[PDB]
């Protein structure tokens, strides 16, 4: 693998955005072949991020919840077709149709997101909202009426729902007899030798290699924020890239120490399509996203985010390779770093084969100030994600147009905007460090 | 025609958009059957707008310039295929091809807008721009190197160019032997009885029924702005809807007072398609815009704008009907009012036939604040013209998503945004004073 | 009891008012049948509120001071009709008539509030005023001219006076011979087994489950503020809902391990009416508020607030049920939560029988943007407590009008502002995500 290219990419992005620290581990053929730390785990104390640094892993915790569910099913404790009402005291039969365990694992209950995690975490970092659900029990209470929020029968649509996995946590406690955190620690963490993976504040703050979370304010300052303890089965586990390596190894080598291979495969089966089509055909299994078209391979993985911490794990069983990335802020998507490394491992050029990388580079070239014939009319071009904003300069006048890219090339971009029902086009021609923009009746040259 | 309906429309829009005054005239098979003024021609003085109120007509002046060319051509003064260099001393042979009179009239020289008029007027109204071309001579001097601005060969592409008509004005002088203003006055205005159509401020000062222009500032306060004297052949004429009534009559009835009917038809011929598709397949003639599919009819017209004054004239030769509208601000498109009236005259409901009208009504219903489950997350939806903007409420954080309407119905709007290079939908379900928004994983409900 | 309805209520209210954490206990027939903590004890450290969590209880402390006085009276230490001057070195003979122990207990000395507590706490939280009374002895010195502050003869009117209970704390010291803190701990807390109820910071610092106080600033931010140590007899006690359930049990069952039942009945007697009339007839006993018409029952209770902490305790002797709620901010009246629960324990619907509950839900339907015929004029309706404000939009102008709701139903509300000496009426009609407003000559639609 081209380590030089990967490391530059990481440092480049960390500077570009204001990311404090990042840790990464890479598995190949059964062994961890690469594990490094970048930046700081704590800016205030000047503590570096290391391969052993502990970060919140967010929704990566979902796959653990699903694995625990698989084990309980295999031991005959319950059935994937069992209605959730059989295990939890809550109304879950929208339109008369029973939402089952399977529906919850696949976010196909028919109930859109309750926005509970969004409201909760925003408040815990100084935002405007507030949702003090200190325990999953209080979350369930708040969700007493989630049934009335349904907009589709169970099994028809996909709606990423955090509350859904919170209910699965409760289902694990009902069936097993112990607390969710207990079950995960004794049936998964210990048997896998993951000793630096925790749920409790008491054990984390005692560790010596833990990352402090960070949020960038509107002013560009990195503000420290501790983990938002309270979340559990949907995304409350804290861990390191080295511990996630042992976890990924189990899946890749189809190790049957937790469940039989038949069950690991149930988790990797795409059951429903998701709205985030990146490489084409993306779907969802049990607590894992499925990318059947990732550079010629079927990719399996999931992202995580608790606001001041983000992460991503991913593996490709047919190639025996996996990657884990943890970050102490949300400046740059961990999945992108992970996919960059995976692309290099497969022998593909990430700068060319990854849409979100390829698109971002070209669009950045188009940004700047634009002038018409001999400087008559002036314009401003700024990119905000997938969109290109064209704003005519003037303290007192002009408009603003959002442009959608229809064609992206190293030296040419064609976008359209919406004017009177049909699309109006704008073309960007990129050459000798110069950019010609053609829009409607105008011609504008960069600068 | 259902007048009560038309009048309500106009008063309602003038209020909604803060338009100070409007005048309109309607012609039906030979006579002016409706001429009426609305609002104020001068707000500070409390002077009302009347059928005789004088306004700047902007680009409607282009047709006058084109008509004068037709006359000179019918007289053997010049040919439409002659290269411009034959009459004006300036280089106009981009890529080795001669720009002809025909190219100038159809905006097909291959030279995109120089943006001169935008710069000029912006500076004359207090903008941060500045281009003091107080005469067409000065403008031609500035456009000296416009041949190098060319991006296409003559006749292949449409680019609305004001300087193109400034050149036609100079061609009229060279050939006719008199000034552009005198030729237009002597060969068109006078023989058509348009005695209150001027070019010179000295004439305008004498007139007793003249409208002051207005521009709305960043604070929604109407600011008076006088006409920007200096522009001529491309948009410097000032007239009334009654004078334009006599003008439209000539075209409709194919009156040969100035030129043979064969030449009027040359002007109504679609030579090149334009990017202003409203009803489908619109094109450009000579100083006139062609709409081959306007409510099952062929519409001919042209808008005009000098910033503080706007206008429009259009006619349907086959139905012998025409309409003229003048406004002393840029608040509401005069063409929309003119088309509203035309629809009524055609026996059609403008509320169901004109896109720019129902599309505006339907979109308003989606604006407001939306709330997630039990008020967890908040969003505000705002419509700017034809785009729907979805913004998340929070002072610390706040992302805005541009939504483009795809399916538009009375009770359902489906929009899309871009992400990862693919479109992602947002559905708006409108029902009994409330709207349900379904975007990605979320469900948001309005009031 | 319908617990789900109660827990959904609390979470929703905490979200709505930005309350950090709440703890509550419910006692029935001598057993703690329910006790839970919601939200956060300490936001910054992310520690959950629990039934054990300790909070300042504020003026709930007053009932302890009253109980202490009852014991001393029963033991012959003093008389309820004794002038307070007989125990404290201060002038208290407004209008030539001595303020008695009884007068202080009922807030009827004839002396209006000195605003000492308001000034004290305000300054201790970074506010504008300042009154550095670090000890109750200091407050008394400050209160040296209080006699001159009187406006009525003792026993005629009610004026909640915190200094009143400060003087009582000193009286307790004079009679017993020990300090107020020691007297309460040895005579009340210890015999009742209330082992996690404190006065001193040295003790609270050693407790592992304690909440941080919070105050919401003007940007809507929760600002941490530690307990303002210094106050004592009028409201310096810190405790938890589990210890308070033990306290409530004594009154409910009329346990006589501290005083005889005749003295508990003295404390629960309505001696004078209060202006805080919620259900009708509310009065004040001895460090206790009396509600004679609470859902067809006689409720006894008292609230408390120290600024960054609030709480409430209430019990209904006849139904052997009591409730305690503590909060680490003043976002939502803890008495409202307590009464919500008592209503459920009574087989009643709080959503339809508690005024402060439905009135707030209904007045909420009215908030919004209103416009006249085809958008000619714009107005804004915003609710603030009980008053509905109607403002004419438009930057240059934008006057305001206060509207006092006279009639209030599910889909209708009649209010009145004040004109030229007479009441001008406004009516709101609510029907299907729509509200019509008739105000004088105008008709406005939201
Ligand atoms: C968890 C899976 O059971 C879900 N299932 C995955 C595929 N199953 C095969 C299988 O059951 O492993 C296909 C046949 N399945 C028959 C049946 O199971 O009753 C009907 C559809 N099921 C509905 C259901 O679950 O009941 C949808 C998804
Ligand atoms: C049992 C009685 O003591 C009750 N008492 C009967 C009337 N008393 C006159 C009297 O008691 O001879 C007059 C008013 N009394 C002041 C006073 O006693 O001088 C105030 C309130 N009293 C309680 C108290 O005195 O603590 C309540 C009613
Ligand atoms: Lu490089
Ligand atoms: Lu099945
Ligand atoms: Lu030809
Ligand atoms: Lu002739
Ligand atoms: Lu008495
Ligand atoms: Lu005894």
């Amino acid at each position: 693998m081209d380590v030089g290219k990967l490391e530059s990419f990481i440092v480049e992005k960390m500077a570009e955005r204001k990311v404090p620290g990042i840790s990464i581990s890479i598995i190949k053929d059964g062994d961890v072949v690469y594990a490094k730390g970048f930046g700081y785990r704590n800016v205030e104390a000047r503590l570096p991020s290391t391969p052993e640094t502990i970060y919140g892993i967010g929704s990566i915790t979902k796959s653990f919840t699903a694995l625990a569910i698989m084990k309980l099913v295999e031991e005959g404790g319950l059935s994937l077709d069992d209605p959730v009402e059989k295990f939890v005291n809550i109304k879950l039969r929208p339109f008369g149709e029973p939402v089952t365990v399977h529906h919850l694992l696949t976010h196909s209950s028919g109930i859109p997101s309750l926005g509970y995690a969004e409201a909760f975490i925003d408040g815990m970092v100084g935002g405007d909202n507030w949702l003090p659900v200190s325990t999953p029990e209080e979350t369930i209470a708040f969700a007493r009426d989630m049934e009335k929020w349904a907009v589709a029968k169970p099994g028809e649509r996909f709606f990423y729902l955090n509350t859904g996995y919170v209910l699965l946590g409760k289902i694990i406690e009902k069936v097993s007899g112990v607390s969710y955190e207990e079950y995960i620690k004794k049936k998964i963490l210990e048997p896998l030798g993951m000793n630096r993976s925790y749920f409790f504040k008491e054990e984390v703050e005692k560790d010596k290699d833990v990352a402090m979370g960070y949020i960038l304010d509107k002013e560009g300052r990195l503000v420290p924020q501790p983990f938002p303890y309270g979340i559990t089965a949907d995304g409350g586990l804290l861990s390191s890239v080295l511990d996630l390596a042992k976890y990924l190894k189990m899946y890749i080598e189809r190790d049957e120490s937790i469940v039989s291979k038949e069950y690991i495969e149930k988790m990797e089966t795409s059951y429903i399509k998701v709205p985030w089509e990146i490489f084409g055909g993306e779907g969802y299994g049990y607590g894992l996203i499925i990318y059947p078209n990732f550079l010629g391979e079927k990719l399996v993985g999931h992202s995580g985010s608790v606001g001041m911490y983000t992460g991503y794990i991913g593996y490709i069983p047919e190639k025996k390779i996996g990657v884990a990335v943890l970050e102490n802020s949300s400046g740059y998507p961990p999945s992108y770093i992970a996919m960059y490394a995976l692309a290099l491992l497969l022998g593909k050029n990430p700068e060319k084969e990854l849409p979100f990388i390829y698109r971002e580079r070209i669009l950045k070239k188009v940004e700047g100030r634009y002038m018409g014939y001999k400087g008559t009319i002036k314009f401003e071009v700024k990119v905000d994600g997938d969109v290109v904003y064209l704003r005519a300069l003037g303290r007192a006048f002009t408009y603003t147009i959002p442009l959608f890219p229809e064609v992206l090339e190293e030296d040419f971009i064609k976008c359209y905007t919406l004017s009177n029902g049909r699309k109006m086009y704008a073309e960007f021609y990129i050459k000798d460090n110069k950019v010609d923009l053609i829009f409607e009746r105008y011609r504008l040259i960069k600068s």
